[PDB]
DNA sequence: GCCTCAAGTTAACTTGAGGC
DNA sequence: GCCTCAAGTTAACTTGAGGC
């Protein structure tokens, strides 16, 4: 059967305005039953978890969309996983720097603009 | 000698909104010349420099002011640079954790609510 | 409850109008 | 150039008004 926004909504753990704004960004999809309400496909329960890890992991709506293109795969989901452990990745990997480079930087205060890594990155 | 906005904005590499902000949001201090507009005490440049080292950080301008109380000692920069190595830290290890359960989830693709890592953390 | 659409919210500023 | 103050900007939504 098709889920009401209401369920939908309990399920994803999301409001129904963030469902509405999801869908107007183009996130997830929708379809109009006989009085003009949305009704969805199970499937935008696995998109929202989506979206949600894809947060966690730090990725902007706009770049959530801009992976999901505009009926989710196996494949599909190997190829957003991935771009992401990655960007997790690099992203880690500079924190990483920062906090080498702080560690440093704590015995001097210097902060030489011409001469301290916390300020030239 | 006394810093003129204009200076400072050119030593720090930020608007002279920006100052004007950081001001009225308590992050740096002025002094009235003859003439009502402001003059730097040369210190802004090392707090300024501060202010976007615990940008990069992650840390926000209300939490950079709440680390900066209310004349910049070496302790003083011995507690914040620890007070954010921490934070960088404890980011960190959230960031890879996250990495790990996701590399665990790309053969996967369940993301069974009551039973995957990445959707219950 | 569900639908629409306008406007408000936080963050970190920037832009603009008005005036010296 | 510098000063003030009101309003605009992006992000991710929420709140509210109005109506079925
Ligand atoms: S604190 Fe002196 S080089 Fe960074
Ligand atoms: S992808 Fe199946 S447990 Fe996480």
């Amino acid at each position: 059967a098709l889920l009401t926004p209401g369920e939908v909504a309990k399920r994803s753990g999301v409001a129904v305005s963030a469902l509405h704004f999801y869908e107007s960004k183009g996130l997830i999809t929708s379809i109009r039953n006989s009085g003009n309400q949305r009704r969805y496909k199970r499937d935008v329960l696995r998109y929202v978890a989506i979206i949600k890890i894809a947060q966690r992991i730090g990725i902007p709506l706009a770049t959530i969309g801009e992976a999901f293109g505009v009926t989710l795969s196996a494949k599909e989901w190997k190829q957003l996983s991935s771009q992401w452990r990655e960007e997790l990745d690099r992203r880690i990997h500079t924190l990483v720097a920062l906090r080498d480079e702080l560690d440093g930087c704590i015995g001097c205060g210097c902060l030489s603009r011409s001469d301290c890594p916390l300020r030239n990155p």
